[PDB]
């Protein structure tokens, strides 16, 4: 019934603003739609696979505010494997390398590959983190898909090829589906190509011992019978001195103030009184989520490091049905098993088949890339179709198609009346991930904190001290890939 | 409680099905969400204006359904005012022209509009009205933004300003926003550019004397207590013999099957068990409507008839708030009025400011384009923004962003179990207007009559006689308009000439 917060969701998001205001003295009931915590996270436990995330898993250097609240909920890491080789398959054919990014030998080709990431990067530096439709050229790139724009700067196949895959893989969408501008800002804001795209040093460097879904189990042990689950919200009213929280099952909550801690357009699954201020009644229809299925493919050994190979694969091609791989082997070195995305597109065409039948294709695929035919013997299958989640809407996150973000941008984290937003989509810095979702759940829960007058208005965002278990080296360029020209730029030459 | 079928949206769709099925001895329910009917329709009535149209208002020659259902109803139609002459306003100047399309006097930037118009009507052809996504080239073009495809095409600006207005005015949507697929779509299942665009012999040919509210308005009279007003749908149930529909209210219905006759994205309002399938799970989150106001300013007398213009102005550019107006006095020539819409960002845009404010914007903006003082001196005005409608998301109706309609087209109106799908946005001729909420709500409906066994199969679709109030002219074109080059072919014949 009645308390100080009711938190709409018990993700990430949820959990980290639910504990922040609770540790600070209030009390707060968090309202989660599912039998569980977690939301787009989800650690499935069996006595085949011990435990596996099937939803999201890694985590790395600079994201300091999952590793901090992990920590303190008695959480460790571990490295994901990067010690052989990686493999790039292109028109058929495996090629061996190490380093974050496969190399380039035809010299054309690598200039192009060289001012391809360069570009994404430089665009990167004129896009506010905290307010993209502030960059100089905002309108321009917010009007143009990211079609458009590797079809401009990609003046090879190769480079268009890689680009497209990059894409693919860093918001399960198509090209010509999302903004130009948005996909820039979402690269920088993830400290730019080499930080999102490395596993040593970057995003994919490490996992939790146990899996991620511990994070939201207990923060809901350190809350008790404060989260309520089963609880979908259907209606929220503000036209009293106290908000009413109304959920399907026909309960009242009543509080001060709400956080909603869903994805901006699951948003629609509420109705309120009075009615969202235009902005955002619209913006909650322009918002969809990626498509994504999460594979784990499990064998008697990881064999693959036989071979002097890692287990990550870059996949060129449209009939792949996974684009990239990582080694998912615990770090005691069995369960052995390779983790594999089926991309956007590809998750919407593979989903008409059935487990056993994407199974087969998935390592008759991964036979072929690591030339052994030990991948065609598989002990266990995992899987998970996010675009069938009713209460996520996708996987990994929200993607902004042409003209939404610089026209709706500005209203995602503005407060309406009482309700403050939380949710990764919202955050400012490793948005998408489990990282921006601790960074705005914190942010909100301490909004609500100012209104109260508890804090003053420069303690809203705080800056999070850098992990001593998780350091990051720095982001480095040679001379040579800072100076060299483009394809266009050496024509000018000549 | 207890019925055979539930329609959720009280909208022209859901009443059209409501009505279908009543006429056939069911029983049926209508849950509302607002405090009335009409939904994307709406008449206003006061003094000053007697009644106006806010929203949906006009109908024209191949919109059979509508005219048919309206007839039956006791309604009338009138012909918008298009005796006098239409005003292109142009770099800060106006043009005065007759016919459809503003004329064009240079012959290479005459040659660039020919083949833009002809271009889209040629690439439509190629688009099955009932299946776009089954186009030869339907995943390049819905690939494309409207932008892309226009900045290839138009060789001139002149031809890019105005097809850019022609996308605006058609979908409330900017060029950039919208798949070029699902827009050349659009237009074809309209007819065609003339059909879609005109106002004698198309769509903005004539309204209804009274209002087009009255059509829901009507339909609700003849249904009495079986349309439950401010009941929005909360929660549907079928995992049990019968569907159980729940609303807001805490009210229970129960019903053999279940019409959704709402636009499709505002599915999400309702809490689905199961859980809906992953294909219409996603659909739902990437249909967004458009961002239109609708604005009437009253005057004393239709003064720009003594001018001899007909109050229809196109106006180019971003200075100006309204890029299209229609003369919007009564038949009868009183209540004096000029209608104009602000088109996707501009709504935006212009949303922040009051609405005395936007009231100056329009009159300053009309007495220029006509010429006229008199434009300074409304007596009356009355505006929506449909922008902020929980329940109708936009207007006039819902686009597809690039790669979407191929993606996910197919279970637009694809039933779940025993809910079935109407609404405009499920039709095939004449999609976005009231027409095709017609035509989704009485073939959803017959769905069901369908699945009853009350009527076979080749019944579920049904061709509609031609009105004989409203008798539809041929669309015609002359040889040069087919055999005249575009801007790039005039080139080519330049290039072989001098090779
Ligand atoms: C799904 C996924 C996957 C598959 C994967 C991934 C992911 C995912 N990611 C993402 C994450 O997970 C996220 O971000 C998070 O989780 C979020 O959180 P939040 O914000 O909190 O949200 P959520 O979870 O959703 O929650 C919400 C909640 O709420 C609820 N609800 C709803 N509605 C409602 C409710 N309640 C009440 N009422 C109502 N109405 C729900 O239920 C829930 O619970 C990720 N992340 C990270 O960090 N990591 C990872 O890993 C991940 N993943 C992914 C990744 C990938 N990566 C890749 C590889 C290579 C590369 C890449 C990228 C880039 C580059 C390279
Ligand atoms: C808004 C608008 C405007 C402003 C304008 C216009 C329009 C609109 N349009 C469109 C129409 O209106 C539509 O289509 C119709 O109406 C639709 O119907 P339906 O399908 O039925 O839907 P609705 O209405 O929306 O209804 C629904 C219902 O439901 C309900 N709900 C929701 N949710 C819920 C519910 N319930 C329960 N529960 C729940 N959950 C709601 O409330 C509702 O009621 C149009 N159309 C026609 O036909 N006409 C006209 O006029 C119109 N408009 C416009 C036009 C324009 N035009 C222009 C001029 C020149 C040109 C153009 C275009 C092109 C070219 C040229």
């Amino acid at each position: 019934n009645k308390c100080d917060v009711v938190v709409v969701g018990g993700g990430i998001s949820g959990m980290a603003a639910a504990k922040l205001l609770h540790d600070s003295g209030l009390n707060v009931v968090v309202l989660e739609a599912r039998d569980r915590v977690g939301g787009r996270t989800y650690t499935l436990r069996n006595q085949k696979v011990k435990y596996v995330d099937l939803g999201g898993s890694y985590v790395g250097p600079t994201q300091n505010r999952i590793l901090r609240l992990a920590k303190e909920l008695g959480l460790e890491t571990y490295k994901v494997n990067e010690v052989e080789r990686l493999i790039h398959h292109v028109k058929g054919k495996s090629y061996p390398f190490r380093g974050p990014f496969p190399p380039v030998w035809n010299p054309i080709t690598y200039l192009d590959h060289n001012n391809f990431w360069r570009t994404m990067d430089d665009m990167g530096r004129e896009i506010p983190s905290d307010a993209p439709w502030k960059a100089p050229l905002a309108e321009e790139w917010d009007n143009m898909t990211m079609k458009e724009l590797l079809d401009k700067l990609c003046w090879t196949e190769s480079a268009k090829q890689l680009a497209t895959l990059f894409v693919n893989l860093c918001v399960t969408a198509e090209t010509h589906e999302v903004s130009a501008l948005w996909f820039l800002w979402y690269v920088k804001q993830c400290g730019g190509t080499t930080r999102i795209f490395s596993t040593t040093n970057g995003g994919q460097e490490r996992k939790f011992v146990g899996g991620s879904g511990q994070v939201s189990e207990r923060i809901m042990d350190l809350l008790g019978d404060r989260v309520k689950l089963e609880r979908p919200v259907i209606y929220i009213d503000q036209t009293r001195e106290n908000v009413l929280v109304e959920t399907l099952n026909h309960e009242m909550y009543e509080a001060k103030y709400v956080i909603s801690a869903i994805p901006p357009t699951l948003g629609m699954k509420i109705h309120f009184n009075p009615p969202l201020p235009m902005m955002r009644n619209q913006m909650i229809t322009r918002v969809p989520l990626g498509s994504v299925i999460k594979c784990i493919v499990y064998y008697k050994e990881p064999f693959w490091r036989k071979k002097d190979y890692c287990g990550t694969m870059i996949i060129d091609g449209e009939e792949a049905p996974v684009a990239y791989t990582l080694d998912d082997t615990k770090p005691e070195g069995n369960y052995a098993a390779i983790m594999g995305f089926i991309l956007a597109h590809k998750a919407r065409k593979l989903a008409r088949l059935t487990k056993e039948e994407r199974l087969k294709k998935l390592c008759e695929l991964y036979a072929k890339v690591l030339g052994s035919l030990e991948a065609l013997e598989p002990v266990h299958y995992e899987e998970k179709n996010w675009c069938e989640e009713q209460y996520s809407g996708g996987c990994y996150t929200t993607y902004f198609p042409p003209g939404i973000l610089t026209q709706y941008g500005r209203v995602l984290r503005q407060p309406v009346d009482r309700i403050y937003f939380a949710g990764t989509e919202t955050a400012t810095h490793w948005s998408g991930y489990m990282e921006g979702a601790v960074e705005a759940g914190e942010r909100a829960a301490r909004e609500i904190l100012h209104a109260m007058g508890k804090i003053p208005e420069d303690e809203i965002w705080q800056s999070e001290p850098e992990s001593v278990d998780v350091p990051a080296q720095p982001i480095t360029t040679t001379f040579l890939e800072r100076h060299l020209p483009s394809v266009p730029g050496l024509l000018r030459l000549i």
